C-alpha cells in the first residue's frame, strides 16, 4: 500500500551530518516530491560549518521513492512498497583518484513529510584534488541506474558511475555502490532487474546569500 502515499504532492526534508577529511558540516534539504510526474524540487543550504567538497558531488547522497514507475512497472517498485516504515540506504562512493564517501541514510516518513537522515563521512581527499580544489563544473549530467533485487538479503542492489565534468574537458568518476534495505518487518516488493533514468538540473536562488543548490530532477523507471 506504499505506493498510495505517492499519488499527490509529499513534502520532503533532508538532512546531511557531513564530515569529510575532518571538515564538519552540515546541509539541510526543503522542498516536495510528486512521484506520479518522478519530479523533485529540493532546496539544500550549507547551515554548519564551510562546504569542503562541491555541490554536484553531494547530489546521488542528497529519495528514490519519488521515481515514476509506469503502470506495467508498479510491481518493481521497492522504494514505495517499503513505506512509510522506509528502508536503510547505504553507499560507498569512490572518487577515482581522489579519496572515498561512506553513507547511510533513513528515509522514511515522520508524520506526512519524507525524510532523508543521511550520515556521510569522506577521507583520502587530495588537497589540490577535483573535490577539495573545488574544480568541478556546477552542472550534472543524465545517468542511468541499475537495480538488482539481492533477495537473500531482503533487498536491493544498486552499481552506477557518476561523471563529474571538469572545466578542462576531463571527468571526475564517482563509483557508487548501493545497497537498499527495509527497516520494517513487513513484505516489500524485489524487482526484476531494471533501471532509472535521472535528469538532474543545478541551480542558484539569486535572493540567497548563504552556500546553497537549487535541485530539479525528473526519474523514469524503464527496461521491463
Amino acid at each position: 500500500k506504499g505506493e498510495e502515499l505517492f499519488t499527490g504532492v509529499v513534502p520532503i526534508l533532508v538532512e546531511l551530518d557531513g564530515d569529510v577529511n575532518g571538515h564538519k558540516f552540515s546541509v539541510s534539504g526543503e522542498g516536495e516530491g510528486d512521484a506520479t510526474y518522478g519530479k523533485l524540487t529540493l532546496k539544500f543550504i550549507l547551515t554548519t560549518g564551510k562546504l569542503p567538497v562541491p555541490w554536484p558531488t553531494l547530489v546521488t547522497t542528497l529519495v528514490q521513492c519519488f521515481s515514476r514507475y509506469p503502470d506495467h512497472m508498479k510491481q518493481h517498485d521497492f522504494f514505495k512498497s517499503a513505506m512509510p516504515e522506509g528502508y536503510v540506504q547505504e553507499r560507498t562512493i569512490f572518487f577515482k583518484d581522489d579519496g572515498n564517501y561512506k553513507t547511510r541514510a533513513e528515509v522514511k516518513f515522520e508524520g506526512d513529510t519524507l525524510v532523508n537522515r543521511i550520515e556521510l563521512k569522506g577521507i583520502d581527499f587530495k588537497e589540490d584534488g577535483n573535490i577539495l580544489g573545488h574544480k568541478l563544473e556546477y552542472n550534472y549530467n543524465c545517468h542511468n541506474v541499475y537495480i538488482m533485487a539481492d533477495k537473500q538479503k531482503n533487498g536491493i542492489k544498486v552499481n552506477f558511475k557518476i561523471r563529474h565534468n571538469i572545466e578542462d574537458g576531463s571527468v571526475q568518476l564517482a563509483d557508487h555502490y548501493q545497497q537498499n534495505t527495509p527497516i520494517g518487518d513487513g513484505p516489500v516488493l524485489l524487482p526484476d532487474n531494471h533501471y532509472l533514468s535521472t535528469q538532474s538540473a543545478l541551480s542558484k536562488d539569486p535572493n540567497e546569500k548563504r552556500d546553497h543548490m537549487v535541485l530539479l530532477e525528473f526519474v523514469t523507471a524503464a527496461g521491463i
